[PDB]
């Protein structure tokens, strides 16, 4: 210590197939508001999700939705490496139906 | 070798009525589309065809 790092450019993940994409993001968004309005354990507001807009990457999404809730940050590292994008949202709305 | 063949007949038919053909090609376009609509991992920007 003090680490450091030569790290790389932003690999990200393009949003593609948006019909697919965005339909899942809806669900997404569908489970994890009712994971807002049930989840008394929690009660975190759409203030770090709805307060991104312009990167409306459905990765970025993904990555903040997992964010919110309180799994394992394990699967939120993996879910940061992982390279599909549905999978991502697949990952984080099983995770809530299991919330 | 070296590598070399002989064509011997050039079967191609050509199906008149090329509307038709390209009916066919708008369902199997559309069934494309099914199958690309439920992919979670197979995503591919398919509008580029």
């Amino acid at each position: 210590p003090y680490l450091r790092a030569r790290g790389e450019v932003f690999s990200e993940i393009f949003p593609i197939d948006e019909a697919v994409v965005r339909v899942l993001v809806e669900e997404l968004k569908e489970a994890f508001e009712k994971y807002v309005a049930n989840h008394k354990s929690l009660r975190l507001d759409r203030y770090q999700l709805e307060a991104v807009k312009g990167t409306s990457d459905p990765a970025m999404l993904a990555d903040t939705i997992a964010y919110h809730a309180t799994w394992t940050v394990a699967e939120k590292q993996e879910i940061l490496e992982l390279t599909d994008l549905e999978a991502r949202l697949k990952k984080v709305l099983g995770l809530l139906s299991r919330d």
